[PDB]
Protein backbone atom coordinates (compact mmCIF):
# COMPACT_ATOMS: atom_id res chain seq x y z
CA UNK A 1 0.00 0.00 0.00
CA UNK A 2 2.21 2.56 1.33
CA UNK A 3 4.65 -0.09 2.35
CA UNK A 4 7.75 -0.84 0.10
CA UNK A 5 7.12 -3.87 -2.20
CA UNK A 6 9.76 -5.96 -1.55
CA UNK A 7 11.06 -9.02 -3.35
CA UNK A 8 13.85 -11.10 -2.65
CA UNK A 9 15.54 -14.26 -4.55
CA UNK A 10 17.24 -16.37 -2.75
CA UNK A 11 18.65 -20.07 -2.41
CA UNK A 12 19.35 -22.24 0.83
CA UNK A 13 22.82 -22.69 2.28
CA UNK A 14 23.87 -18.75 1.68
CA UNK A 15 24.93 -16.65 4.34
CA UNK A 16 24.14 -13.52 2.64
CA UNK A 17 20.54 -14.45 1.85
CA UNK A 18 20.10 -14.90 5.24
CA UNK A 19 21.66 -11.82 6.19
CA UNK A 20 20.10 -9.94 3.46
CA UNK A 21 16.67 -11.45 5.17
CA UNK A 22 17.18 -9.83 8.46
CA UNK A 23 18.06 -6.76 7.84
CA UNK A 24 14.83 -6.04 6.87
CA UNK A 25 13.17 -8.64 9.47
CA UNK A 26 15.17 -6.59 12.34
CA UNK A 27 13.99 -3.09 10.57
CA UNK A 28 10.78 -4.43 10.27
CA UNK A 29 10.33 -4.68 6.93
CA UNK A 30 7.87 -7.66 4.75
CA UNK A 31 9.10 -8.79 1.53
CA UNK A 32 7.86 -11.40 -0.71
CA UNK A 33 11.08 -14.68 -0.75
CA UNK A 34 11.81 -16.81 -3.93
CA UNK A 35 13.77 -19.46 -2.60
CA UNK A 36 15.96 -21.13 -5.59
CA UNK A 37 17.42 -24.12 -4.84
CA UNK A 38 18.63 -26.12 -7.71
CA UNK A 39 21.32 -24.80 -9.83
CA UNK A 40 20.61 -25.63 -13.28
CA UNK A 41 17.15 -23.71 -12.40
CA UNK A 42 19.13 -20.46 -11.05
CA UNK A 43 21.00 -20.31 -14.15
CA UNK A 44 17.98 -20.00 -16.01
CA UNK A 45 16.79 -17.02 -14.15
CA UNK A 46 20.18 -14.80 -14.05
CA UNK A 47 19.88 -15.32 -18.22
CA UNK A 48 15.72 -14.77 -17.92
CA UNK A 49 16.11 -11.37 -15.91
CA UNK A 50 19.84 -10.17 -17.47
CA UNK A 51 18.06 -10.17 -21.00
CA UNK A 52 14.88 -8.65 -18.96
CA UNK A 53 16.06 -5.48 -18.05
CA UNK A 54 14.51 -5.40 -14.47
CA UNK A 55 18.12 -5.03 -13.91
CA UNK A 56 20.75 -2.50 -13.26
CA UNK A 57 23.72 -4.86 -13.83
CA UNK A 58 24.39 -8.79 -14.41
CA UNK A 59 23.80 -10.77 -11.81
CA UNK A 60 25.26 -14.35 -11.27
CA UNK A 61 24.32 -14.41 -7.54
CA UNK A 62 21.93 -14.53 -4.92
CA UNK A 63 20.76 -12.53 -3.16
CA UNK A 64 18.92 -10.15 -5.25
CA UNK A 65 16.85 -7.44 -3.96
CA UNK A 66 14.06 -5.62 -5.63
CA UNK A 67 12.18 -2.70 -4.03
CA UNK A 68 9.22 -1.25 -5.77
CA UNK A 69 10.39 -3.04 -8.65
CA UNK A 70 13.99 -1.07 -9.30
CA UNK A 71 17.02 -3.52 -9.09
CA UNK A 72 19.16 -2.33 -5.72
CA UNK A 73 21.22 -5.11 -5.90
CA UNK A 74 23.06 -8.13 -3.45
CA UNK A 75 23.63 -7.32 0.40
CA UNK A 76 26.66 -4.51 -0.63
CA UNK A 77 24.00 -2.69 -2.24
CA UNK A 78 21.79 -2.76 0.38
CA UNK A 79 23.94 -1.97 3.05
CA UNK A 80 24.73 1.38 0.84
CA UNK A 81 21.16 2.30 0.09
CA UNK A 82 20.41 1.30 3.75
CA UNK A 83 19.30 4.97 4.28
CA UNK A 84 17.62 5.73 1.51
CA UNK A 85 15.53 2.56 2.38
CA UNK A 86 14.56 3.17 5.81
CA UNK A 87 13.82 6.89 4.87
CA UNK A 88 10.94 5.03 2.78
CA UNK A 89 8.99 3.84 5.12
Amino acid sequence: SNAMKVKIYTRNGCPYCVWAKQWFEENNIAFDETIIDDYAQRSKFYDEMNQSGKVIFPISTVPQIFIDDEHIGGFTELKANADKILNKK
